[PDB]
């Protein structure tokens, strides 16, 4: 079975370091919250970034924590008026027998308003 | 086994009401057409909207019909000039043994012309 | 299980013919590299294209090679300084027993500069 894991986190400046730092933190927490201690069962990980962020690919933060074998893809989020700014969102596809209602999703910082 | 389910529907205007109503109808039809019993079978659902739609997130319609525990993600479609305007597209990833040739995709309203 | 397969290829110019030819080449190469002789194994295929490519949908290429029954979805890639121009990226979700470490990803033409 495949279960999606959602995550979201905000930053306060479109810089490679800031983008990477937040992404690394989110990915590590999404995995920790679900007791995942290996990357072998992640089918793929998809990232989306709001329009106000274009300095670096979030996928690079995944490479930084050793996810070089995990398929990654990034896309742009819809610029909805009044929507939360500077947000990095993640959708991990996890091969697991963990029930849908047992999967833990992670919303950090300002993204907590998105849960 | 995971099978993707595609859906597409158009709206006549860029308003939250129009977007949510259409997305709600599309999702319900996608579920109905494939006889899906519980949302527990859905690994995730991805939504995309064309550049001319920015008033709201289609994913909100999913919450309206009880998909609170289903992982949702939204993105922007490639802005190809001359393409069908105001389109909401959906890709559901379904855990099922259903063969690929038996999965039912749904194309509504003006998107009916987008069916493969 | 489900394993994602990554692919990427560049195009010399923004025209439907060029986009479709490149996408056909990449898709075929991704399947060949993984010994996939049938499309029944593909859960879905997601494409992303850089903003300098807007003349056509890469998904049309999938139809051309007979992937009508494969669920397809496309999205806009995130702009990044110094990133390779005119890039088509693919993420195929493959139903397979193949371990993550044995899935073959394909980077063609100038896209080799991204791998």
């Amino acid at each position: 079975m495949v279960r999606g894991i959602r995550g979201a986190i905000t930053v306060e400046e479109d810089t490679p370091e800031a983008i990477h730092q937040a992404t690394r933190e989110l990915l590590l927490k999404m995995l920790e919250a679900n007791g995942i201690q290996s990357y072998e069962e992640l089918a793929a990980v998809i990232f989306t970034v709001t329009e106000d962020l274009t300095s670096a690919f979030p996928a690079e933060a995944a490479r930084q924590i050793g996810m070089h074998r995990v398929p990654l893809l990034s896309a742009r989020e819809v610029p909805v008026p009044g929507s939360l700014p500077r947000v990095i969102r993640v959708l991990a596809l996890w091969n697991t027998d963990t029930p849908q209602d047992r999967v833990r999703h992670v919303y950090l910082r300002e993204a907590v308003r998105l849960r």
